């Protein structure tokens, strides 16, 4: 180890030297001639305070891996960077090993490469300042802090030979997402899956002040993490030999992991180890500047020497800083390459940390096999039951790359049919009266919506499949996390060596239109608006009409790649309108159904519509609950006024580019064919009225379109009262249609009075009896089977 | 003490009986005649599992308050309900006092009130099923789990004599918001601000499964909660001979410790006590049904007997359950009132938990005194410095009801001028090289955006003032919590005894147009769109043009009541366009400025705008960065074309009802006057293009309006490159304008050519030199003062 210990010091010294070169230097990288004012970048950008901590961890992980390969191999280690602002330290480590040269040819480990990476850091058109899809071996960007611990647990599933080492800052540990994720070890079995190894950087400071975790003593830190289900060890820089103590720390930790993953002699809960390291922020850099305590203080976070290009005394400080690392003893200047010491340090080439086989996709991604599609039976359509039955067969046909995530809502959402094939993962004691709990369950449930999102994206980014479901009103809790993932997808489209991934799928049910045991607090359809705002061909919403439409919607979602999808439907018995055999699947090529009521003619070809025969009024809807009110309103209008020709339209899908899907998006010319150039359009929507207004802005004549939807008005009451409160009931729609057609008061004045009276009677019945009126309860609806 | 325990037991029995009555009965509440199928609600709604714990906590708190009042102490206790689905227990507890009768006259403590509260629970038009603004003494809705601990810590911020007892469920404790809030005791001094006493309801089950905290042992729980700054005590129903006796002892010891800490001394960090209560879920209810173990299991969460109105066996169980309480020994049936025992147990009417003087906003709200507006000027506008200077004086003139919250970005946002008046609160050790830390600081900083939002809304709901600032891109982290607050405001508008509250104010800066040390991750302008989505006269956005406009807007924000406000502006040196007096006039006219370039005439009154003399093109912008590009583009066109008339428009504020403020919102007729009915409009926006499209949907002729925004494209580069990447720059604005007037391409073709090569040259210079071109850097802009 004595020869090994000294070799690690050379690796850390060289990594530190290259980190400084990328931040400051524009020329004279090897320091052959004295530094001047022309060898400094015009704008200094980047961060330095946390960079020395990254260099320490990466070098010690490389030494451990070589020991593992020497005897009793099998375990492959990876690296996760939580503090994404420490990217220049990560770039240097991927350069000293030949990982970077496999993607970019100009990044060869010679004098030409040193100038290339140093000059192009943070340069316009060069490398970015933070982690991104352009860096090999990267799955977490780390921009918005707090989503590292949960993502590591998601990429560690079904990979028994992967050990993921994730670095978390002490400031980042104060986030709610990190605080909840410490209990994730109580639901995941580390024998059939891998092991997550977290490292707490604990440099003591945030941007401009101390940290909560830095103020705690040694006794407090051990007690807290030992109560969270871990085994922490503490190493601090205020000791005799930091590198010697760090070496024994990482060695003894990996020893525990091997003595636990292969013996399998434990049936109770396990205690995974973790590392807490304490160090001075910005170590080995500038100590003081104007007597202001740069090192060991929050002032080392960003660039320390701000005026190195203008101040003579700052230029000197930078030169003495870099000359502290004796780079001429590690690099051969005449040849232009490292000395022989580096090849001894990392002799094995296939299993280098930055090219891990388990973490990297394109080596594990496989197609998903879909079972046959069967119709639904009965008089009442139950959308959630049909989807739950289809997902049960998917679990059987793909026993290795499918998983399900929910915040204890699968029973409430009527999706428990998936429990005939698997259970819920649980590593603690199980009671005799408890059911559906197993150690190897493929469904993970926890009340933290952020932890569930982290596990799902860790699974998909490694090359697997998964689905997440929850209450619709509580989806916006993870709006920011979805946005960060959406930025990963758009950037990855410009990388030629990335490949393909499965899409992110959401099932949202138990909407606010039918919240019976709850009230106003559970009605918030804002998440689907957030998804539609991405503008790089990302974001699709499915709005099924019945159970037949639902099963082919989830089937289409499971076949799409590199996107984000959301499904919204109810869970209560509902009328069934369409047949699955041919009608409903044909709708999916466009996602719109058109019915011409005055001739009982269904339309599927948009070019058969004739200008000679057009409706006097168009009734439209999007959403199962608002479609039922629209069909009922058409029945009332067909009975009373026969001269008014009405065209019925339902929209099953919406995308960020317009109406329909990305594969088949409705054009502007077709929109004029369906909706006449100048005719009233009454449109009822499942969500906010402004969400649809933004989409319909780019279509023809938006002045004549009346849009109604949820308006943040409701309480605990009957389902009909909720529709009438927001003015989307059947009698609300039929009054609006009469007003729009002609004058609206010539003969329909008496009809408007009668329909208003009917609505008044129904609301009065509910108040007295707490039950919907028999006229609406036993309504006979239309069907297009 | 000997007589008190029996009174507590009687109180708990009565509360349980009333809870069951509210859940089930619609008639025969006193159980005189035998129960039949006609005395059951047609629709059973509600929850029962957590109800028994609330009764225990409330009764013991009442006993403690009476004891405290006896011993001449100034401590007043309040109650906070985390599990908002346990509302019927809280309603029963409030009814047994006179708190409910002080607000509703029909809720008197007799048989009429008993029937009134029992029948109207969850009834259409009656009381809701969850906590709401309609309940006295309520500030937290509790529909979305979490936020209770943070709101409680925000409530005790200037009330040294208020002790807030908050009840947290074990499933709720798994959320990140609750997980992060356990460290809030390291920033708040309890001696001068009050004490928070949290109770953990460890019933052991979520909706349909066990809990993370229920699986841990006593050793693990003690070690974990002692790891934070707390002193936990555990009482469990399973192994205790006298659960009520243990509960009383624990509460008495906790309050004795609170009094000793408050009134003795304070030198170092102080550990506050907390209570962990372990009990069987749904205790005292039905035990088994079809051999399924209702009690002590997750099946007791909702209504236990779903078919009591159709099953003979279920009807018997309900009758036995209710008769087990022996209500006839506590209620006088002939006089229809409680016996004398209740009057010997309750405290004096002033010292009752339901009416805590420190919680009501009506007894604490005071006006805010605004310092004189010193609209100073240097050479370049610095909006953040001007705002920070004004906020410094506000701190001095209101030394008791103003506070500031930020996630460690005070220095980064250029708002450190407020540090001449106050420091940052900190209760741990302070180092010699650290500055701006004090035990009594009025600025609280923590990286948890959820904790900061909880403290701010706890402060405002008690009747005080506060401001929150953060990064615009990371604002959407707390999007859901703002929505829950918005539901409180709309509901409380219908309550006639609520009163007035201050506004929720946000300052967002360091936008994505000038992120220099970060790239494409700190770029997300979605929070303002979420705020603009509430539809009850809530949601206002301010978009200042310079520092003079910034101070005018912040002064207006501090004077508005019962709303939510957001201000977005940059922090870099910028041109100055408007004077001290013109800016304030604009805000009182609708926040819009109009300039007629071909005549050098400014317009302030929308009447008398000549229809004969109208522009050929309208250039518009909203946002400081996009306004600079629009002014520069106007100069180029004025120089080159000089024959087409251009009108310049800037928008300073947007509301949920249209253009302007709620007090003064631009009308449809005025919109036609400013923007000509049929002329092209080129509009550049600071945020997403679809956010403005939804607002402009309701205005005149949307087909002729072109909108460009952030578009989700960028990386680490120069400021001009970022503007040009998203197609918002002076040259591409001039190209868009030239094509609009004559797209026939027979004219201005060479001009369209020339402007593109200028952009190409600028981008090439940026790529080569890492700085912007001198032609753009040294540009001379317009000014209107
Ligand atoms: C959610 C969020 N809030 C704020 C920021 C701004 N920010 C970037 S880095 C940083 C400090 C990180 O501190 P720490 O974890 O101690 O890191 P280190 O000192 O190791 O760099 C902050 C607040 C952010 N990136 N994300
Ligand atoms: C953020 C959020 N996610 C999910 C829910 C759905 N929900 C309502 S109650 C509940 C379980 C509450 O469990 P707990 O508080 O531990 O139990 P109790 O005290 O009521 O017995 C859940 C998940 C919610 N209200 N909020």
């Amino acid at each position: 180890s004595g020869q090994n210990l000294e070799n690690i010091k050379k690796f850390i010294r060289a990594a530190n030297y290259l980190t400084v070169s990328q931040i400051f230097l524009q020329d004279n990288f090897l320091l052959e001639r004295p530094l001047t004012f022309e060898d400094i970048k015009p704008r200094l950008l980047g961060h330095w305070g946390s960079c020395p901590g990254v260099n320490w961890v990466y070098a010690h992980l490389l030494n451990i891996q070589k020991q593992l390969e020497f005897a009793k191999s099998g375990l492959k280690a990876a690296f996760m960077l939580g503090p994404g602002h420490a990217f220049p330290a990560l770039q240097a480590n991927l350069f000293m090993e030949e990982t970077l040269s496999k993607v970019d040819k100009k990044a060869t480990r010679n004098a030409q490469g040193i100038e290339y990476i140093s000059k192009n850091f943070s340069w316009p058109g060069g490398f970015p300042s933070s982690a991104s899809p352009f860096t090999p071996g990267v799955i977490l960007e780390g921009g918005e802090l707090g989503y590292s611990l949960s993502t590591a647990f998601g990429a560690i599933l079904d990979n028994p030979n992967l050990v993921m080492t994730t670095l978390i800052g002490d400031g980042e540990a104060e986030t709610g997402s990190i605080a909840a994720a410490w209990h994730l070890s109580k639901l995941i079995d580390p024998v059939k899956n891998g092991v997550v190894l977290p490292v707490l950087h604990l440099n003591g400071y945030k941007i401009s002040g101390p940290t909560i975790f830095g103020s705690m003593s040694d006794f407090e830190l051990i007690q807290f993490f030992h109560g969270a289900g871990w085994e922490p060890k503490i190493v601090d820089e205020y000791s005799a030999e930091d590198f010697d103590l760090e070496l024994s720390n990482a060695f003894s930790n990996a020893f525990r992991d091997i003595s636990r993953i292969k013996f399998g002699r434990n049936s109770k809960f396990i205690r995974l180890p973790m590392i807490i390291m304490r160090s001075k922020k910005g170590s080995s850099g500038v100590k003081e500047n104007n007597g202001q305590k740069i090192e060991g203080n929050s002032l080392a976070h960003q660039v320390p020497l701000l005026k190195a290009k203008t101040d003579k005394n700052e230029l000197e400080k930078l030169e003495n800083w870099m000359k502290s690392y004796k780079f001429d003893e590690l690099f051969d200047y005449e040849r232009g390459e490292f000395k022989w010491w580096i090849n001894d340090f990392l002799p094995e080439n296939s299993s280098r940390i930055g090219r891990n086989r388990f973490v990297d996709a394109n080596l594990n991604f496989k197609e998903l096999k879909l079972p046959e599609i069967t119709e639904g039976f009965g008089e009442k359509s139950l959308a959630m039951n049909a989807v739950g039955s289809l997902l049960e067969k998917v679990f059987e046909k793909n026993p290795d790359n499918f998983r399900f995530f929910s915040p204890d809502e699968t029973y409430s959402n009527k999706l428990d049919a998936i429990f005939e094939a698997t259970s819920r993962s649980w590593q603690r004691e199980i009671k005799p009266w408890e059911k559906d709990l197993a150690k190897n369950g493929r469904v993970t449930e926890i009340l933290s919506e952020n932890c569930l999102q982290g596990l799902l994206q860790g699974y998909i980014l490694t090359g697997r499949y998964g689905v997440l479901t929850s209450y619709e009103a509580f989806a916006p809790v993870i709006s920011s996390m979805m946005d960060q993932y959406a930025k990963f997808l758009a950037q990855s489209k410009e990388v030629k060596w990335r490949g393909d991934l499965a899409s992110l799928n959401y099932i949202l049910t138990s909407t606010g239109w039918r919240q019976d045991h709850n009230g106003f607090n559970h009605q918030n359809p804002s998440f689907i608006d957030e998804v539609l705002r991405r503008e790089n061909g990302i974001g699709q919403i499915f709005l099924p009409a019945d159970d037949n439409s639902a099963v082919a919607a989830i089937s289409k979602m499971l076949k799409t790649r590199n996107n984000i999808n959301v499904l919204v439907a109810g869970k209560t018995p509902e009328p069934r309108y369409f047949s699955l055999e041919s009608a409903q699947k044909q709708l999916e090529n466009g996602g719109i159904f058109v019915f011409d009521s005055w001739k009982n003619q269904k339309i599927t070809d948009w070019d058969s519509i004739s200008e000679d025969d057009e409706p006097d009024l168009i009734l439209a809807a999007s959403g199962d609950y608002v479609f039922k009110e629209t069909v009922a309103a058409l029945q009332v209008l067909l009975h009373d006024v026969a001269q008014v020709k009405i065209r019925l339209v339902y929209i099953q899908a919406l995308c960020g580019k317009g109406i329909g899907t990305f594969e088949n998006t409705l054009s502007k010319s077709d929109f004029v064919k369906i909706f006449t150039k100048d005719k009233p359009v009454i449109f009822a929507f499942h969500g906010y009225a402004k969400t649809l207004k933004s989409i319909l802005f780019d279509y023809e004549n938006p002045a004549r379109i009346q849009i109604n939807g949820y308006e943040e008005k409701g309480s605990t009451t009957t389902p009909f009262d909720m529709l009438a409160r927001n003015k989307v009931s059947r009698y609300d729609i039929t009054v609006r249609a009469l007003k729009s057609v002609s004058e609206g008061d010539k003969v329909f004045g008496s009809l408007v009075k009668e329909y208003r009276k009917r609505q008044d009677d129904a609301l009065r019945f509910a108040q007295e009896n707490s039950v919907d009126a028999p006229e609406i309860e036993n309504w006979d609806y239309l069907r297009f089977f």
